[PDB]
């Protein structure tokens, strides 16, 4: 648990259109919707042996390579598989929320998905204090993964060069250098095929 | 830790610093761990002393709740949230003074650390969110989004609250009043920068 420098793979996912969709229902409904979603994401992360760092509203942060050790290639394989399984889940969910009147039906479009994945060094371990301490990762690598998730287009998966080097060339749909805050050197990003 | 999601009037506090990464770069790891911890330690103590609830940490950002899980009057929620925000800023200044005296800031010149805090009071679905496999206690809803947007909109080393919060704060303690259009929200919001001192 004690914080230490380690090569890990960070995954940030987030959905847009949740509050808009929940704006209709009451408290009970908003909670059901969110829990439904959160459960699916968690399932995708665990099934791929990933670590659910935390939830940030309707955003999810997962780690691969901590606390349990994992090779750089497995970290990426599993991070990618999680991101793709998440998308399939959102498709299933959106299908259900549409047949149920929460989508398509009159001004609350389906919920779009955004996922960012990066691999790099990060101080990982327990951070906080006596009042509160949580297991997480800190550092530019984490910052980068978060910025990729926010920079990518709707319903897509964007990764860094460090991650893409383990991905079959035919799976990289688009390449583009992005200027990310706090980073001087432009970052080469790669949108990957959400299927396989 | 057992509270099922339920609607409730609460006060949400979001604080965030800028300069940690920069300060920790010209540094080396179990020193970025002790640094963030030193900072986090000060922030959480400010929340605990004011009986606030530390919802979670988002990197070097802090989320605190007032009015949950333990009930709290709407006036007490604001008094304690305001007091927390002011104490944090004081602690930050104390921290920068220390880091300055350690060459952690103001050398290889990483500017001193900046502080931002946003506070808002409104309805929110509070309780445990997630699934049987994983769930945490937090608040959800437009009210939470607002508090977050207020913190990201205010200027460095300042505290910005919404009208709902300002109504409990002495008029003379309100430094500035101005309408700002927050993301994803239809009606502009009345923002009020409070004086860092009582
Ligand atoms: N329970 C919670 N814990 C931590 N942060 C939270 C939170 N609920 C909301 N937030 C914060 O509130 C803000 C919400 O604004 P956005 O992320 O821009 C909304 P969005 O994702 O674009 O649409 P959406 O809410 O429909 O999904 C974010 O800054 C988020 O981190
Ligand atoms: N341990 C962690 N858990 C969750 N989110 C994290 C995190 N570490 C970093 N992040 C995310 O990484 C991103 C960092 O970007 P910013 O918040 O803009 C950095 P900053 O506050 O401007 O400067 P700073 O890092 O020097 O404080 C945010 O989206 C933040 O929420
Ligand atoms: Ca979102
Ligand atoms: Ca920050």
């Amino acid at each position: 648990m004690r914080p230490e420098p380690r090569l890990i793979t960070i995954l940030f996912s987030d959905i847009v259109g949740f509050t808009r969709m929940s704006n209709a229902l009451q408290s009970q409904g908003v909670a059901e919707l969110l829990n439904e979603y959160l459960g699916e994401m968690t399932r995708a992360v665990f099934e791929n042996q990933g670590t659910v760092d935390k939830f940030v509203g309707d955003a999810i942060m997962a780690l691969y390579g901590a606390p349990e050790e994992m090779s750089p290639s497995e970290q990426v394989r599993r991070a990618i598989a999680t991101a793709r399984q998440m998308l399939v889940a959102l498709e299933k969910l959106n299908q259900g929320w549409q047949e149920r009147g929460l989508v398509g039906r009159n001004e609350v479009p389906p919920v779009r998905f955004r996922c960012g994945i990066h691999q790099g060094m990060a101080v990982v371990g327990l951070f906080g204090s006596q009042e509160r301490s949580d297991f997480t990762a800190i550092g530019p690598s984490v910052n980068i993964a978060a910025r990729l998730q926010e920079a990518t287009a709707p319903n897509s998966i964007m990764v860094s060069a460090m991650v893409a080097q383990y991905v079959p060339d035919e799976e990289i749909i688009k390449r583009e250098f992005l200027e990310l805050k706090g980073i001087d050197e432009p970052v080469m990003t790669c949108v990957i095929n959400p299927n396989m």
